[PDB]
């Protein structure tokens, strides 16, 4: 059952994929990786195929490849990107040096669709419903997206949404620097490294997406980390003494206390004309103290989603075993674990 593969040059690299995959063409400005759209003749689905190129060139690359393939194989929810196929042209471990990952092709990301545009309330309901329903799941598997922004929500022409990139986020100093969308969605505890963080960081990010869809404006379009934080504290207010205690970075805690105290603003005088149910929800997602933000499961029950909420159709995941993260292994060792996971792979129905 080893299929026939054919060769094609795309993205200035040779792609070698099963015959079932036809009409490959690069998508994104290169924004998503080496990703091509293709037709799967075997399932009749349009798919995105991502080739990981020379993916075991270092220990850190052999472990990312493994981590992405683990994450991907774990996720089976309508609103989360998952694997329809993984393959390699390799006939053995010896020969293993390329992994291709196949998932659904939705066609665009939220970014392209809505940039600079204000969405109607029922449109925002449905898109955020799906983000929280997707995140309910992610979070139940004990995984943290950590980098939830519009560009890595994949959306089709029916405004159906799959979340991309959960658990992989590792931007450098310079990608996070200045006036850049790659930071406008980050929870302050994470942008400024205040504490040992958990999953509540992704509900902060939904709060930012949700406000932008509702007003057509970036919520916190900071020109740098500090300017962005100043933008944050002015709306939600400066930390209380409760929160300052939980800020384990003494360094960051000391700079925070430097700032002149400000009250939390009135969200109804910010989000003028907006469904009060939207504003109530914004209010409980955009709380500075991470321990007190609303959760994905709690938010799904909120009245604002009265029209979509079904408690028996909002599933959870099995646990995700990330014990491998705390493990220091050789290149061959990650490679072999990654091989194991490819050949053991089972298609969905
Ligand atoms: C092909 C692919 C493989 C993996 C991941 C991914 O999320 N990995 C991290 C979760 C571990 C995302 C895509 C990917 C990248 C870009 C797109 C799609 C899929 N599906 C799509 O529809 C698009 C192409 C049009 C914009 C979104």
């Amino acid at each position: 059952e080893r299929p026939t593969f054919y060769r094609q040059e795309l993205n200035k690299t040779i792609w070698e994929v099963p015959e079932r995959y036809q009409n490959l063409s690069p998508v994104g400005s290169g924004a998503y990786g080496s990703v091509c759209a293709a037709f799967d003749t075997k399932t009749g689905l349009r798919v995105a195929v991502k080739k990981l190129s020379r993916p075991f060139q270092s220990i850190i690359h052999a472990k990312r490849t493994y981590r992405e393939l683990r994450l991907l194989k774990h996720m089976k929810h309508e609103n989360v990107i998952g694997l329809l196929d993984v393959f390699t042209p390799a006939r053995s471990l010896e020969e293993f040096n390329d992994v291709y990952l196949v998932t659904h092709l939705m066609g665009a990301d939220l970014n392209n669709i809505v940039k600079c545009q204000k969405l109607t309330d029922d449109h925002v309901q449905f898109l955020i419903y799906q983000i929280l329903r997707g995140l309910k799941y992610i979070h139940s598997a004990d995984i943290i997206h950590r980098d939830l922004k519009p560009s890595n929500l994949a959306v089709n022409e029916d405004c159906e949404l799959k979340i991309l990139d959960f658990g992989l986020a590792r931007h450098t100093d310079d990608e996070m620097t200045g006036y850049v969308a790659t930071r406008w969605y980050r929870a302050p505890e994470i942008m400024l490294n205040w504490m040992h963080y958990n999953q509540t960081v992704d509900i902060w990010s939904v709060g930012c997406i949700m406000a932008e869809l509702l007003t057509g404006r970036t919520l916190f379009p900071g020109t740098d980390h500090i300017d962005q934080l100043k933008l944050i504290l002015r709306l939600v207010g400066t930390p209380g003494a409760e929160l300052l205690k939980k800020i384990s970075s003494e360094s960051a805690r000391n700079y925070i206390q430097s700032l002149t105290q400000m009250p939390k603003m009135n969200f109804a005088n910010v989000f003028i004309g907006a469904n009060p149910l939207a504003v109530d929800l914004l209010e409980k997602m955009l709380v500075l103290d991470s321990d007190k933000r609303i959760t994905a499961a709690q938010a799904l029950a909120h009245a604002y989603f009265a029209q979509y909420h079904d408690p028996d159709d909002e599933p959870v995941a099995d646990p995700y075993d990330q014990s491998f993260e705390s493990r220091d292994l050789l290149i061959d060792e990650w490679k072999s674990l990654t091989y194991d996971e490819v050949i053991s792979f089972v298609p969905p129905p």
